[PDB]
Order: C-alpha cells, then structure tokens, then sequence
C-alpha cells in the first residue's frame, strides 16, 4: 500500500505503464522506491495526492495553478528544463510584437489585425486574450469566447479556429485550399515562427509569440530594429527587453506534492538518482525523458532534459506569478468579478495594529481600499508578487528587495520637514537627506581611500547612513562579510559590547550600559555619531550632512557642541577629495531614500489616481482628515505610512527602483543584502533561471 516509498500518479495505462519499469529498473540500482498509482486525468490525480492516496505527479502552469486553490494547496517540488546543455531554459516571456512606425498601444488594439501561434495555445491565445479581457466586453465562460474576439479585431489568423463560423478569425491565414487555417504547419502562418511570419508579411499588426521568435526569424540585428515590444505600461521597446516588456512569464511543467506531509525530500532523492541513471542522455534502455513512437510525454516532457529543486518559499502563486494568474482569472471570471478587482486597491497590512487602521481606511473609503493582511513584510510583497495584494508603502531596503522581484515604486512618503511646512507637496519632491562621511579639519592622515584602520564613528547597525551606505561601497570591491576587520576601533551601537566595534563608545554618563542602541548611549544616533568625532574619539563619523550645521556654530547641546564651527569641520567624497559641509551636493556618499508605495507597473497608473484621492480626504490637508481619519496619522507608531510625512508625492522622473534609490545607494546595499540572506530575494533569483 503506502510503502517506504513515493507513490507516483498516472493518468492513462501508457503512462501508467512506462511507471511500471519506472519502478523496478529502480530496485535494480538500490534507487529510491516507486510505486504507480493509476488514475484518469491530472485532475484525478491532484484530488489523490491531496487525499494521501498518491504522493506526487507532474503538472503545467494551469493546473498547477488549481492544483494549489484552497481545496488541494498543493504546490510545486520541481521544475522541468528545457533548451540544452549550453541553454537551459525553465521559462519563458509571452511577449506582443508589431511593427515600428505604427504607434498603438496594448491598450489601443480593437479593430486592428491580430496574428496567433494557435486557439488554445499559452503565448499565443490565453496568454494575451485573458490579459486584455477588461477590454472585450465578454460576458463570462458560458459564451464562446471566440466571438468576443471575432469582434475585438478586425481579421486575424488563428489556426484551429473554425473557419466557416467565425471566418475574420481565419481571414488573414494562408493555407490554400483545404489547409487554410490548419491547426498543424500546413497553415503557413501557424505557430511561434508563422504567427511572426503573419506580422512580417503585413498580414496583420500585432503578433503573439514568446520572448525569442525574432531572434530566431532574424539573425540581423539590423532587421529586428525595425521591430518593437508593446509592453503592459502601454509603452514600447526594442525586441531584446521582452524582459522588462513582456505580457506574461509561463513556467516549466512541474512535479507538485502536497504542502504538509509532502514527503517532498523522498520525493527529489528518487528524482536526484533516476536523473543521474535513465536520465537524458544515458546508455538506459528505459529513460525518464522519452516515450515510444506513438505516446509522448509519458510522466514528462519527451522535449525535457531535467529537474531542478524549487526553493520552498516558492508556492504556486509565486512559481506562476501575477500577469499568469490574472491571464487565468481573465479566462473564466464574470465582466463583473474582473470589473470589480481591476478598480478596487487592495493593501498589504503588517500586524494586527496595521490591520486595524487598514480596516478603518477601508470604511471611510466607501471600499475603494480593502486590505489583504502578512506576518512580516516579506510575505506582503510576496501577495502582492502572486497579484493577492496590490500595495505597500516600504523602506529603501526593500524597495530595492521589491526591485529585484520585478516591483516598480508608486509614490514617495515626501518628508512633512517637522516644525510646520507648505502645500503643494504632491509636486514638490522631497530630495531626501544626503548620507556623508564628516572630519575634522586637524586630521590629514584620514581620508575617504585611507580609512581602513583608522577610528570610526557610527549613528547605529543597521542604519541607512550610518552603518549600511558606508560599510556598502567601503566593503563592495572585497567579497567577504567581515566588516568588523576593517577600522581598529569603531562605536556602533548594536555591536558585541566586548568587539572593536564597541570599544569607542561612551555609555550611560558612564558607568552602564555601553554601546547600547539608544539614547542611554552617549555616542549615539546622529548625534552621538558627531560626538565621536567633534570630542576627537573617532577620525571619522557617518551621519547626514544636516547633522553637522544643525549642531554647531554654537547652536549643539552641551558643553561639546558649543564654541564649535562649521568650516570648522569637514566631508569625505568618493572623488578622494574634500571640501567644506556646504557643498555636500558635489561631495558625499549616496542619498538615504525615502519610503515609497511599491506596485505592479499594470497597477501604477490606477494605483496613483487613487492615492491622490484618498490624500484629498484625509490627507495633511484632506478636506475630510480632522473630521473622519487621517491618513498619515496612525495610532502614532508608523502604521501603514510614517507619522511624519507631508504627503504621498509623485516621483518626477525616477520610476524605477534603480532610478529611486539612486546607483550608490543600490551598490551599498546590494554588497550588503549579499551578505545577509533574502529567501524571497533567492526566490526571485530562481523564478530568473
């Protein structure tokens, strides 16, 4: 029955059959144990593995998909591989070409003329019609959606469509005779190759096809420039950037098993070993990849060459991503169901106390904002990645985790500056303080090259120009983690009291608690960072640039920060150089961002519409904030937004995150987060293979 061993699931005798070998030329090299379990359809199979009466079976990105749906939530062990020995592949990019010259949009293709791979097809039908649904006018599953489309577009050709029922759908084909519109490669323009022949040709303006079909039509460089990308931002690009122009990214088949009590491990060891014996290219008679003359894919793909372990963080909402889910929602919604989503925001609360005042929001929204809720801030944007969350405002940290996930920034949390301030902070945008290396003039053995041995003064770990933008670019060239082996002695509060790096510190007027991380420490913060270097304790200190005019010409604390200038002290540029605190523009480390709402690029033009909405009513200046809740002011602990920033401005240029963070700051904390593990970074690193 349930032996020591995977129970394999099997949809028909021949598959169940080729399992049947399967499971004995393993006894026969001690490999791990394989028993079949004969079943009718993957569907049958995936109710099985759920149900314990199977362990594992091999799925495609749609029913991977409802095979991790709430009722089942299986999810994928292992991805399938394909391409060959110098070009592995695990997937590829659904991409729209059309010629350059012409000028539409992705949101501008009724009446055109459309080309595709095929009805039916990933790349070349659902991908694409599931997407653009908001723009059918379709009512929903029961009607057939090939007359919805018959409609959208003027002519197109799609092979396997038929062709005497809706006949502009087979118009621009060219099979002749009884070939036209031919579901196999007697229709000329069927497939990857012909659908872009339909393009070249000018049978139609629009093709779809994957991320590598002009690369493979036309070698010459010369010829794919007259061709361009229609990305999801209603924008275009050169066919090479399908990667950050693509309508939607489809994963390998993969081998799923069940989340609690898998038996996953046991599952890959028996993976690990078959790949290394009946593997692809193997002496053995009998070979996971390979079917005989008229069965294919028995158990895999015939075309596959491999299994790779898939991260656990990964589940099927992450391997699939958002653009894939949303193409599948598109397939089999109501106009109503999709309506709703595509309009409504949905945010990402972190904690319970997040969770309320998400809630609250949500009311006093009249629903325009409803709120999906995480543990940590990784598994919001993890939602948000599986298009189950739609925002989240972050640190610069994240942005940038964001960032390597595919994110785009939304709106920036400009600084409310304080005190008082001005209006018009939705379009005036906050720079955000300068992080710089400030010194004493009575130092010339001390400089920005030099500084390794020498005396360091630091805010506190962990802190954006305090500890993480130095030790970034002054530890990135090196490729080891040991930043405690560079600067003899250095004060940073939230070391080992006993390390260099609280040997400099101060302590509670002395006598308790040295290098402690707060105020109770002398030498600490911004403060404490310039007071390690102002009492000539440390040759150097990292702070903010404001820090030094904003603390001296008489005008600091104590007995220290009096009697002491600003041309009095110093900077340290990267160029070597060094000039006085005043032209800290044109010397100094990166600029320490500002939290920003991060996004899907689909949600950010309807994201930040919203948003501006929202800060009208209950905004700094919100017609409706006194009266009925404020945005920015949380039961004052940073919920959602920080407690003191004017306004949600937006971004003028920067609409990336390497344009956000700036190129400094993403080498420092690149360096950095190399050092100190994601697992949803190395997760995105995957889904990249």
């Amino acid at each position: 029955a349930s032996k020591k061993s995977v129970r394999w699931c099997t949809t028909s005798p021949a598959e169940s059959k080729k399992c049947a070998q399967w499971q004995r030329r393993m006894k026969k090299v001690r490999g791990p144990s394989v028993t079949c379990v004969k079943k009718t359809s993957r569907f049958e199979c995936i109710q099985a593995i759920s149900t314990e009466k199977a362990d594992a079976v091999t799925l495609d990105g749609g029913l991977v998909y409802d095979a991790g749906l709430d009722p089942y939530k299986l999810r994928p062990i292992a991805a399938e591989v394909y391409g060959t020995e110098n070009q592995p592949q695990t997937h590829y990019y659904a991409v729209a070409i059309a010629k350059k010259g012409t000028n539409f949009q992705l949101n501008q293709l009724q009446g055109l003329k459309s080309c595709h791979t095929g009805l039916g097809r990933s790349a070349g039908w659902n991908i694409p019609m599931g997407l653009l649904r908001p723009f059918l006018d379709w009512t929903g599953p029961p009607e057939p959606l090939q007359k919805a489309v018959a409609k959208f577009f003027s002519a197109s050709c799609v092979p396997c469509v038929d062709g005497k029922e809706y006949p502009n759908l087979c118009q621009l084909c060219a099979g002749t005779g009884e070939n036209k519109c031919a579901c196999s490669s007697q229709e000329p323009y069927f497939g990857y190759s012909g659908a872009f022949k339909c393009l070249q040709d000018g049978a139609g303006d629009v093709a779809f096809v994957k991320d590598s079909t002009v690369f493979e039509s036309l070698p010459a460089k010369a010829d794919r420039d007259q061709y361009e990308l229609l990305c999801p931002n209603n924008t275009r690009k050169p066919v090479d950037a399908f990667q950050e122009c693509h309508l939607a990214r489809v994963p390998s088949h993969a081998v799923v098993a069940r989340s609690v009590n898998g038996k996953e491990d046991l599952i890959w060891k028996l993976l690990v070993k078959a790949q290394e014996k009946f593997g692809r290219g193997k002496p053995s008679a009998f070979q996971l990849f390979g079917s005989p003359a008229g069965q294919k894919d028995l158990l895999f793909k015939d075309s596959a060459l491999g299994l790779l372990r898939i991260p656990k963080k990964i589940d099927s909402g992450l391997y699939l991503g958002s653009n894939y889910i949303t193409a599948i929602r598109g397939l089999r919604e109501t106009a109503a169901e999709v309506e709703l989503r595509r309009a409504q925001v949905v945010w990402c609360a972190v904690g319970s106390d997040e969770q309320l005042k998400c809630q609250e929001w949500s009311r006093q929204s009249n629903q325009s904002v409803v709120c999906a809720t995480a543990s940590t801030t990784e598994d919001c944007i993890a939602l948000v990645l599986k298009g189950e969350a739609d925002a989240l405002s972050l640190d610069g940290g994240y942005i940038y985790i964001a960032g390597k996930c595919g994110l785009v920034p939304v709106l920036a949390e400009s600084q409310q500056s304080p005190e008082s301030s001005g209006l018009d902070c939705v379009h005036r945008p906050v720079k955000g303080y300068l992080a710089v290396a400030v010194v004493r003039k009575a130092n010339d053995k001390i400089t920005w090259n030099s500084l390794r041995g020498k005396k360091s003064c630091h805010t506190a770990v962990d802190r954006t120009a305090g500890w993480n933008i130095p030790m970034g670019p002054l530890f990135k060239d090196t490729d080891s983690c040991r930043f405690d082996e560079f600067f003899s002695q250095s004060c940073a509060p939230g070391s080992d009291p006993r390390s260099k790096l609280c040997a400099l510190c101060a302590g509670n007027e002395e006598g308790q608690l040295k290098c402690v991380p707060n105020s109770s420490e002398r030498l600490y913060g911004y403060t404490g960072a310039f007071r390690c270097l102002a009492e000539n304790v440390g040759d150097v200190a990292f702070v903010k640039d404001v820090t030094v005019l904003d603390n001296t010409d008489g005008k600091g604390t104590e007995q220290w920060a009096k009697d002491l200038k600003l041309g009095d002290f110093e900077l340290l540029c990267l160029n070597g150089t060094r000039k006085p605190v005043t032209e800290a523009e044109s010397c100094h480390l990166p600029v320490a961002p500002n939290h920003a709402v991060v996004s899907r690029i689909d949600k950010v033009a309807h994201l930040r519409q919203v948003l501006l909405r929202q800060q009208a009513h209950f905004g700094r200046n919100g017609e409706d904030c006194p009266g009925k809740f404020c945005l920015f002011q949380s039961k004052t602990k940073n919920l959602l937004f920080n407690d003191n920033t004017e306004c949600l401005a937006k971004l003028q240029g920067k609409t990336t995150y390497d344009e956000y963070l700036g190129p400094q700051y993403v080498t420092a904390i690149a360096k950095l987060r190399r050092c100190s593990t994601s697992p949803l970074l190395e997760a995105c690193a995957f889904l990249m293979r």
